């Protein structure tokens, strides 16, 4: 449905360009009556119902109507929608932590204890969703973001609800894409689904977040996939020596071919490794 059709300019004053994908750019921005620094996202549509550059309405209003439903901690929220001829601009809850994967970057990995702290953040963030029949599918380092790269202990967020889809029932359509290094087998092999899939991304992240070494990535695109499909991980010595067998067990049960036979949030949010 319609959102807002005017010139945000008379209401929002943009600024720095945070990030720009393939059909969008992220720019900070204040308001007129709040000074509440935000950042409108504009995603490039398609001139004609057959363009090759940008994205169609269905996906927009979709990512919108899927977002416009949320409200929870580690997951960005939605303020309003501002639409103009060229694009639909997402007035997202301003974030700036960027890639946790980066903040700690200079620091290779972390420390299991300090580690899980972050693990246990998304695990909680994804959860809310799961029980809401809305997997993400895109859960990848690159999306993970902190709310202040400065606060002593950071509170991450969740975004990029592109693949995200109501798994209520859904005419789980559109296929569309995923990244050659983290999509769950099912994706690699004729598009299944599942929030049980989100716990595959997550089983991944939790292994990288503590090792600085992708498990499947290969020299080439296709060649990698050849790695997910089969699920052929390996704890690298020089890369894991200082790792808790327990810690291991975790990720391990997360990199399993048959979905059902793979863990899930609930279970996962109680694994001995996450024993508060």
């Amino acid at each position: 449905t319609v959102f807002r059709q005017e010139n945000v300019d008379d209401y929002y004053d943009t600024g720095e360009e945070l990030g720009s994908g393939q059909f969008a750019v992220v720019k900070k921005c204040r308001e007129k009556s709040t000074g509440l620094q935000y950042a409108a996202k504009f995603i490039k549509k398609r001139r004609t119902k057959s363009s090759r550059r940008g994205v169609s309405r269905e996906d927009i209003e979709r990512e919108v109507s899927i977002l416009k439903e949320i409200q929870h901690p580690n997951v960005i929220t939605l303020h309003e929608v501002y639409e103009n001829k060229t694009d639909v601009i997402l007035i997202l809850e301003l974030v700036a932590g960027g890639e946790l994967f980066d903040f700690l970057a200079e620091k290779e990995s972390l420390t299991e204890e300090e580690a899980t702290e972050f693990l246990k953040q998304i695990l909680n963030g994804v959860y809310y969703l799961h029980s809401l029949q809305i997997a993400h599918f895109d859960l990848k380092p690159e999306n993970i973001m902190l709310l202040d790269r400065n606060v002593p202990k950071p509170r991450i967020k969740i975004i990029d609800f592109g693949l995200a889809h109501k798994i209520d029932f859904g005419n789980e359509f559109k296929n569309i894409f995923g990244t050659p290094e983290f999509v769950a087998p099912e994706i690699v092999n004729y598009e299944p689904l599942g929030l049980e899939a989100d716990m595959w991304s997550i089983g991944v992240i939790t292994y990288i977040l503590l090792s600085g070494a992708s498990p499947f990535l290969g020299d080439t695109k296709q060649e990698t996939l050849a790695n997910v499909s089969a699920v052929n991980y390996e704890f690298e010595d020089e890369y894991f020596s200082n790792t808790s067998a327990l810690a291991k067990d975790f990720i391990r049960r997360l990199l399993v071919k048959d979905p059902k036979k793979r863990m899930t949030i609930q279970d996962s949010l109680q694994h001995p490794w996450i024993k508060p």
